[PDB]
């Protein structure tokens, strides 16, 4: 039959799929990115404690979870995302700082005091309307959206609920890799039972603020045909590297491994969402995740501008020393 | 208090929203008209009478109501959607012939024989899930589109409707102003009974309707797909988006005594099918008819200018080189 069964989290990038080159910094990107370094890297450093109760006479310094934050990549994403325009990518990332501090998440994990905790949110991932699973052509960790089958009512939770999902795709980075794939299916699912907006919002200020350069690729299925005939109209108007991200209209098989693919959308893998069974799995693999990079993060001094190539990998020697 | 009902699409654009004037061509510009003008003035031209049976061996000449469509506008219009590349605009320009001929809309009219009637649309619209009604601040007519009112199964008519609509508002252009403003309301209407297409319609739009799109107005967006929207928004090409209007009050662009009160403006409206439909269709053929004689009036050759051919003055505001 072919088909692979499979109910919880793929832990690794199968060696199958090779970690893409990364893009060469030109000698003065290599420069600002050096200035970004020393100013996160100030002893001194204070930053704001909240975002959208951003104060001038609240300012904590950096907590050691966050150095670890603070990584080479991140600097990186950052500068790229405000297009190297150094003051707007301190800003950027000063202001990050503060958000996940205020939302409850500056601890990289509960086990570090985060508020936003596995339990708090568990209950609005048990119709599995999103589910982690797989790698794309790429070695991006697959992120499955699945709108149809919502099973809670609007909620602030829904919110954290998703930067939970999104900061686990995260973890499940495989060394080499920070951008991951959205798999969005637009399908209406009944048996689901549906329940009986300003999270939208929220959402999207999280989504365009806080996640720079994260979205790699995002396949789209399933799409009503009225919001199908807009998205081929403005298409023609899209930005070429953005309109690169977008993938509809295509075999999936295109752009993900077969059996790293849901047989739902072509793929071999027979999944089926048992929440008793995923949800502790995904929860366990991502911890264990964090507390390897951490862990490295510690062995390598503890300082910011280390790279996520070092904390997620287990070679003996710094592949990215810091200056 | 202040609301004004109204059952009938305003005929024409009020003295009080003046016609945006046009901005000259460059020395550049004007050369590559003549060219596209001496190209179809050709007398001996000849060309296809179908787009998706096209073929060498089938080529019929201009008709009289062809030579009407062929407008100076209409040739500024394909210039500019293909960036002034001669022979791009002139091969649009040729298949939008062919596929007016194929579709059954060549003749400017069922009076001139033209196979997409009112009669054939009309039951699609008796749920008023399209209106043309008022004019917007750049005297562009406007064109409601209620995708929520759906009272009809899908199908081919459907699509010969939205381009019976398309081809209406086109008529209702005030001299001076070739493109329309489209306010699309995403609202799920129940008191309407419920019950490839979609590659058709695109390709149409897409096509053979090159610079009609003025400004489009969205509300009633769902929040799903508002998301998505205003995701992708910073990435789209600053004068398309500039044509996009969203999550701003409608008054801004339309105003009060033009703009529906559903949606904030004075007009208190109500779709009546066998009221609405008769008038919208006769208004439409008046237009036509003014239109055609006047282009018969100057001669009937290609070329002519739209200002010219919807206007009253006797002398010609742009006579075609000779």
């Amino acid at each position: 039959k072919n088909l692979i069964n499979i109910d919880k989290p793929i832990k690794e990038l199968p060696a199958s799929i090779a970690i893409p080159k990364e893009k060469p910094l030109t000698g003065e990107q290599q420069k600002m990115y050096d200035e970004v370094l020393k100013h996160f890297s100030n002893p001194d450093l204070k930053v704001y404690t909240s975002e959208k109760n951003k104060s001038e006479d609240d300012l904590k310094p950096l907590e050691e979870e966050e150095k670890a934050w603070l990584t080479r990549e991140c600097f990186l994403r950052y500068l790229r995302a405000t297009k190297w325009v150094l003051k707007d990518c301190i800003d950027r990332i000063t202001m990050t700082l503060a958000w996940r501090r205020e939302f409850g998440i500056s601890h990289l994990g509960e086990e570090h005091g985060d508020k936003i905790t596995a339990d708090l949110v568990a209950v609005e991932n048990e119709s599995g309307k999103q589910v982690i699973l797989g790698y794309e052509n790429d070695a991006r960790p697959i992120l499955y959206l699945k709108p149809g089958r919502q099973n809670t009512k609007t909620s602030h939770r829904q919110v954290q609920h998703l930067v939970f999902m999104l900061e686990r795709v995260i973890d499940f980075m495989p060394a080499g890799q920070d951008s991951l794939a959205l798999l969005i299916d637009f399908k209406d699912y009944p048996d689901v039972p549906k329940v009986p907006i300003g999270v939208g919002k929220e959402v999207l200020h999280i989504l365009q603020t806080h996640y720079p350069e994260r979205l790699g690729k995002a396949l789209l299925t399933n799409i009503p045909w009225l919001a199908w005939t807009f998205l081929k109209l403005i298409h023609p108007f899209i930005d070429p590297l953005t309109r690169e991200k977008l993938v509809f209209d295509e075999p999936f098989v295109k752009y993900v491994p077969k059996n790293e693919l849901d047989s739902l959308y072509g793929g071999d893998l027979k999944f089926k969402y048992n929440h008793d069974v995923y949800w502790p799995a995904l929860v366990e693999t991502a911890r264990e995740k964090r507390d390897h990079y951490f862990k490295r993060f510690q062995s390598f001094g503890g300082i910011v501008g280390l790279s996520e190539v070092d904390l997620r990998g287990t070679h003996e020697k710094l592949l990215y020393p810091v200056k």
